[PDB]
């Protein structure tokens, strides 16, 4: 049908078409007239998970025969979603899958609904890391993505009587088509036990042994034939566990608990003793393979050579004293040679400064759990203190500040500082952030050691969100320019000569238009809620936190809504206000935002006197597959953190590549965007940094604000009396406290700046050619925030490898 979607040639439909057939019977055990559209959907995903196995073969015969150096990239999250797609698009297979299923009287993208979303992460540091191994893989790199396979991913969110409610995402309970279990690699991990120091160096025994099965799954360049492995470890318990009888055999599931589900924290380390299980359960099984692969390619001094590791935050920082336990306590290297190769392996990413995030496990947990790493982490202290005392001599506060050991109430261990210690390189992921990180938290470290500190602006993959999401758009610029901008998207660049072309101001504003019809139908068929696509979709969607202050974007529809009530017969740009986003389950002030928002749509949707000039809906189990439907059907894009908040974000460009004017303050990567883009076209207010500071030195008083704005004040009486809460007055209470009282995150200081701007966001949309021709110069210079440009930097500034467009042989 469409261009960029591949050819569908007759050998190929016919191909894919018995293959379908054979699975059906063969694979499914079904025939056409008992088939439900689930086995239709299993039938095409096995026919083009056929068409990745040669690939997959001989992409890791080409690594073995080559012997590159190899990139680890280990996370404790993966937000994959859903796969089928994804695949057909790196393989070219999209408008052949979609010929021969229509011959076979279906319909593929009804088949591509049935697929449970991977939703083995969070939010933005998961998603990262899925961009990441797309870009590694379509760029060539020897990478591997290690994590743990949960068996409950993100909690699907269900919204009743306005409140979230929680339920376990059983993404398996159907199988995993995509993943293959390999069993011959299961590797033994310890926990507990006690440290013996003999003759010949320290030994950890009397330790409980639970056992890392791991689970393979393809990650397919753009057609380019390499098939790159994230490999996830499944807990399993040893077959003499616990050996009355039957308890014995009930009690293996205290082993297996540990891969049983996903932390659901966007906010406040949880010093929990199940997670700290997970992050060694991960790191040593994951440390064997990649000693193991080495060693299958006794000299330690080119392990930095042929290895780098990757550590998305501080969840796998174990990952550096483990290292160094192996080295030392198991090959017999001596301290100074095994930190060295330690040092030169390992990197660290730090994705926030917000203090609660930060990771400081108590010293009597590594004690019982981790013996024997508690005795390195020490004595990696003692090294670096002596370096930090030499260094600075006499600066005896600097010392406490730079120590991995905080003391205090109970002795903590900062995993932070671990990173940096350990890592020959520390990056932040915007320059905004990566400058913060410079002159704030890490600071002492900086001057201690300036050439380890690092930026890496984050990115998104443009194959999964612009040609998988938005084929129309991708089709439309493909038609001008080619198809070379889908793995080079700096080629975007050479739309800015079409800003003045009329028949692409056209399609772009056409492309829109179908993809709000669409999504306006889907919200009905699926969720039966009446919304105007001729309205301006105004849409944030991202995990709810205060520092996000989706409270602010509840401000400013309060404000919309009172001023249509004050002037009923006045013209208003007419709006549909979607936010939509999980809430971490004792997170209370969050979970205390979702139902605001649906106390304030419960209002606002069945005003008379509103209509259709006004809609607030609550995107119920925001996901990356609802990300994929909403995010190109929006005209404005919400990115309005405090600023020096929000490291970069990455749904921000996401909704740039796909056509939406963003509204933001200057925080994370919306500064680099408005850069690119230029600031005339970027609808920018609030706070810089700067300013947040000086608030912060004087006192920020909220009072001032609610004095001083009479629109302000009038929206606070409403939440407190019970304006949106009729049944229950002060339910809102928690809410208006915290805004009055204890603001970290300073939402009135921003109020009427916002509001000002978001006029002009009105004024704009008025004058659909002048919307549309603002929205091609985004696209333009979007280029600079695909995961190619961000893995491209990686690859040479710290993993030192050269990326390769190149195609394998077919
Ligand atoms: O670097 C990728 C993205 O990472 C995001 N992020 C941060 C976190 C995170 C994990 C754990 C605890 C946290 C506590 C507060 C804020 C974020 C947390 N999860 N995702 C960052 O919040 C976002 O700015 C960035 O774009």
């Amino acid at each position: 049908q469409i261009s960029v979607r591949g050819l569908a040639g007759v050998e190929n439909v016919t191909e894919l078409k018995k293959n379908f057939n054979r699975h059906l019977h063969f694979t499914l055990v079904k025939d056409r007239n008992v088939a439900t559209p689930r086995d239709y959907y299993f039938a095409l995903a096995h026919t083009v998970r056929d068409h990745l196995v040669g690939r997959w073969i001989r992409t890791q015969q080409h690594y073995y025969e080559k012997d590159p150096k190899r990139i680890y990239y280990l996370s404790l999250e993966f937000y994959m979603g859903r796969t089928l797609q994804n695949t057909m698009v790196n393989l070219a297979l999209e408008n052949a899958c979609d010929e021969a299923t229509y011959q076979l009287g279906l319909d593929m993208e009804e088949l591509e609904e049935i697929e449970e979303d991977a939703g083995l992460g969070n939010g933005g540091l998961g998603r990262l890391a899925a961009c990441f191994l797309d870009s590694m893989a379509t760029l060539g790199l020897a990478a591997y993505g290690y994590g743990i396979r949960y068996e409950f991913g993100i909690f699907n969110q269900k919204i009743c009587g306005g409140w979230q409610m929680e339920e376990a995402d059983d993404w398996l309970r159907y199988g995993n088509p995509w993943e293959k279990a390999r069993p011959e690699f299961t590797l033994p991990v310890h926990f507990y036990g006690r440290v013996e120091h003999t003759s010949q160096g320290a030994k950890w025994v009397d330790t409980q042994v639970v056992l890392a099965m791991p689970y393979d799954t393809p990650v397919p360049g753009y057609r380019n034939n390499v098939v790159n492995t994230m490999r996830l470890w499944s807990a399993k318990a040893p077959n003499d566990f616990n050996l009355g009888y039957i308890q014995a055999v009930l009690d293996r599931n205290l082993a297996e608990n540990i891969s049983r589900v996903l932390y659901p924290n966007d906010n406040f380390f949880e010093g929990k003793e199940l997670r700290l299980k997970q992050e060694y359960f991960v790191v040593a099984a994951t440390l064997q393979d990649i000693i193991r692969r080495f060693k299958s390619s006794t000299n330690f001094d080119a392990f930095p050579d042929k290895v780098a590791i990757q550590l998305n935050d501080t969840h796998p920082s174990l990952a550096i004293p483990e290292l160094m336990r192996v080295l030392v306590d198991l090959e017999r290297l001596d301290w100074d040679k095994a930190w060295e190769v330690t040092v030169k392996t390992c990197a660290y990413t730090n994705h926030t400064v917000l203090p609660e995030a930060l990771e400081r496990w108590p010293v009597h947990l590594l004690e019982t759990l981790l013996p024997r790493h508690l005795q390195i982490i020490y004595e990696i202290n003692q090294r670096f203190l002596n370096r930090v005392a030499a260094a600075f001599p006499g600066d005896v506060d600097r010392l406490r500040r730079m120590s991995l050991v905080e003391e205090g109430a109970v002795k903590r261990i900062n995993m932070a500082h671990l990173c940096i210690a350990g890592s020959h390189a520390v990056n932040g992921v915007a320059r905004i952030h990566s400058e913060i990180l410079k002159k704030t938290i890490f600071k002492d470290f900086y001057e201690l050691e300036p050439h380890k500190f690092q930026n890496k602006t984050n990115g998104i993959t443009p194959r999964r969100w612009l040609v998988l999401c938005n084929p129309g758009l991708a089709e439309i610029i493909a038609e001008r320019i080619g198809e070379e901008y889908i793995s080079d998207l700096d080629q975007l660049r050479k739309l800015l000569s079409y800003v003045d072309d009329e028949a692409f101001i056209r399609d772009v504003a056409k492309v829109k238009q179908e993809n709000k019809l669409k999504f306006a139908a889907y919200l009905e068929r699926e969720y039966k809620v009446h919304i105007n696509p001729n309205s301006l979709f105004d849409v944030q969607v991202k995990r709810i936190h205060e520092y996000k202050r989706q409270l602010l974007n509840c401000l400013h529809v309060i404000t919309l809504y009172n001023r249509i009530k004050k002037e009923p017969n006045k013209f208003v740009v007419p709006r549909t206000v979607m936010i939509g986003g999980k809430a971490a389950p004792g997170y209370h002030m969050a979970k205390m935002i979702i139902k605001l928002i649906t106390a304030i749509g419960d209002v606002v949707n069945h005003d008379p006197v509103v209509g259709d000039r006004l809609r607030v809906i609550f995107l119920e189990n925001y996901r990356v597959s609802l990300a994929e439907k909403v995010i190109p059907a929006a005209d404005l894009s919400e990115q309005i953190s405090t600023a020096g908040t929000e490291a970069s974000g990455t749904g921000n460009m996401k909704f740039m590549l796909n056509g939406a004017l963003t509204i933001g303050t200057m925080d994370g990567a919306n500064v680099e965007m408005a850069e690119e883009a230029g600031e005339e076209n970027f609808f920018i207010f609030g706070m810089r940094v700067e300013d947040v500071d000086r608030l912060d030195q004087r006192g920020y008083n909220a009072q001032e604000y609610y004095d001083r704005i009479p629109e302000l004040r009038q929206i606070i009486e409403q939440l407190s009396s019970g304006f949106f809460s009729p049944k229950q007055p002060d339910l809102f209470k928690d809410i208006v406290n915290m805004l009055m009282h204890h603001d970290r995150f300073k939402v009135f200081a921003d109020y009427e700046e916002y509001v000002k701007c978001q006029e002009r966001v009105s004024a704009l949309y008025k004058n659909p050619r002048e919307w549309t021709r603002m929205v091609i110069r985004n696209i333009a210079t979007s280029g600079k925030f695909s995961s190619d440009r961000t893995i491209a930097q990686y690859a040479r500034e710290i993993w030192g490898v050269e990326p390769s467009r190149q195609r394998l042989p077919a």
